[PDB]
């Protein structure tokens, strides 16, 4: 999804972190 994005995955840098939503 989002944190796929580099941008996204930065902002979401806690949200997604390193497993979670991994697209």
């Amino acid at each position: 999804g989002c944190c796929s994005n580099p941008v996204c995955h930065l902002e979401h840098s806690n949200l997604c972190g390193a497993g979670g939503a991994a697209g």
